[PDB]
Order: C-alpha cells, then structure tokens, then sequence
C-alpha cells in the first residue's frame, strides 16, 4: 500500500505533476503525484502496468498505484522503483560518456521501444503499444548503466485500435512533423510507431553530443535548440520542423569518429519527411547490436 510511504522530497515538478523520492520498509521508490487535470493518464498507465502486465528491463518498473476521490480532494500517485541517477535528462546534463556507456544507453532505450512496439500472442501476452511521449525527460538512467521509459500515460494498443479520451497532447518540441501538418494518419496504428521513432531520433541526437571523440564534446542541448524559444509553442515547431524543413546540425567533429558517425546515419534514418520511409524500433536495435 502507499499507507507506509514517507514523502522525502520532491525531484521533479511539471504540468504532469510531480515526483518524488518515497521511503518505504527503509527502501526508496519514486511516487509519481498526478495533477487532477491528468487523471486520464494515471489510470492509462495503471492499466498498462496491472492489467496488462507489463514488465522489461528498460520500461520503468511498477510497484503499486493508488487513487484515493472525495469531496474537496483528490490524490493520484503511480509508485515506481526509484533511479537516483535520474532522468537521462538531468543525467546528460552532467555527463560525458565514452563508447560504450553511449551504445548501452542509446541500445537499452532501442530495446524498451522494441519492446513496446511489438505485439506478443497467447497467454501472458501483450499488444502493440506506442508511447507517443518519448523524450530525453521521460527516460531514466539505472544504475547497471541503462535506460528504462516511463510515463506511459499516452499509449495507444493494437492487437490484430485504442486510442484514449486523454486531452492532453505529446511534448511540442518532439512533435512529428505529420502531427505539427496534422497529417498523421490517426486511424493508422503504425503512424504512432513511426511518431515515436521520430522522438527517438532526437533522443538520439541529445545522447550522441555528450559523447567524447578526440577529446570533443558538446554541451547538452536539446533538439531544435537554436530555432525554437523555451517551451515552444506549436506554430514554432510547424515552421521548423515542416516549412523550413528543419532538423538537428550534426557537428563536424562525429564524422572524425566512426560510432557517432554511425549514429548520424541512423538519426537521419529517423527524420525522414515520410513516416514510412523511417526505421523500425527493432531495426534500430538490430543495427545498435552490431554497432
Ligand atoms: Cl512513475 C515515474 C515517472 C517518471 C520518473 C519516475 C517515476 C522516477 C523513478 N525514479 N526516479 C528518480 C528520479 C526522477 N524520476 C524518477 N527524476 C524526475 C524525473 O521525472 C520524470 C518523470 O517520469
């Protein structure tokens, strides 16, 4: 139950709401404490994690959920495991990574969406899922070295199509351009695919620059910082992303070293105009292995 958990301090805040690291019989756990206003995502999420059972080393994995609705009150909290290296985000923020804590962060994120992406049969099995949210904020850092992806408030399931009644709408900065043309293909299950490749792109873009090669780095970044103000709006990223046809600058110094090259083509494999020319989940996580 959440009855034993002791709130011990707040470690991200958002229009979601916020998380905390929680003790609970002396060990941590995240407690994710919805907004009202996102009610439809915590039960979204529950219903991923308690009646789909959904588990993989790189999803984020779950604990409990709690609602508790009265008159004057309502409290929501998703409990989670606890990551105290953070969000890639932060993490990144930090960081520079060598060849190989890059491939095993960037691989272990290929592998969770795989594994959400692909639908599997029979008894304990589970439905095509697309996150529709990804982003270097919803990624954590364990402490093995990979990723697992959180936030899964925004899916959408297939099986051999589920769309939810969730008013709010995915990261704006990470929007696709066929959801900023409003092109996208809604009753199509595999255009939510290809609009989480495409975030995956970025995500792959911000990991890459904190890579060292030759003794070079980038600063963090996040996609599209040079064009679009903090907190874009959507008519920003339309004139970016589909008017101008703008996409992430790939720094001179990753075609001196042959991996960040090889994440560059990948990246580009991932923005293209068309949705259906963009890589699959597994075929990026078939191409990080050999790598
Ligand atoms: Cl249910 C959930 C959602 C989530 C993050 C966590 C849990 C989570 C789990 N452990 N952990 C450690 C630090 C941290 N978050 C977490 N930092 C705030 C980043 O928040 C991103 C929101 O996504």
């Amino acid at each position: 139950v959440a009855r034993d958990i002791t709130l011990l301090e707040c470690v991200g805040k958002g229009r979601y709401g916020e998380v905390w690291r929680g003790s609970w019989q002396g060990e941590n756990v995240a407690v994710k404490i919805f907004s009202s206003r996102d009610e439809k995502s915590w039960f979204r999420e529950t219903e991923l994690y308690n009646t789909v059972m959904l588990r993989h080393e790189n999803i984020l994995g779950f604990i409990a959920s709690d609602m508790t609705s009265r008159h004057s009150s309502t409290q929501l909290w998703l409990i989670t495991h606890y990551h105290e290296m953070g969000s890639l985000y932060d993490y990144l923020q930090l960081t520079t990574l060598d060849t190989v804590s890059c491939l095993r962060i960037v691989l272990s994120i290929a592998s969770g969406l795989a594994h959400l992406h692909i639908e599997i049969f029979g008894t304990q099995g589970k439905p095509a899922i697309a996150h529709r949210d990804l982003k270097s904020k919803n990624i954590l850092v364990k402490k093995n070295g990979q990723c697992c992806i959180a936030d899964l408030g925004l899916a959408v399931m297939h099986s051999q199509l589920d769309v939810g009644n969730n008013p709010r709408v995915g990261t704006k900065r990470y929007m696709a351009p066929e959801v900023l043309d409003e092109t996208i293909q809604v009753d199509c299950f595999d255009s939510y695919k290809r609009v989480d490749i495409w975030a995956f792109g970025l995500v792959l873009w911000e990991v890459a620059r904190r890579m060292v090669s030759n003794g070079i780095v980038e600063d963090y970044k996040p996609p599209f910082y040079d064009v679009v103000p903090n907190d874009p709006s959507f008519e920003d990223m339309r004139k970016v992303v589909c008017v101008d046809q703008q996409r992430p600058n790939i720094p001179n110094r990753w075609f001196s070293d042959p991996t960040l090259t090889s994440l560059a083509k990948l990246m580009k494999e991932c923005w293209y105009q068309n949705p259906s020319a963009r890589l699959t989940a597994l075929r990026i996580k078939k191409t990080l292995t050999k790598i």
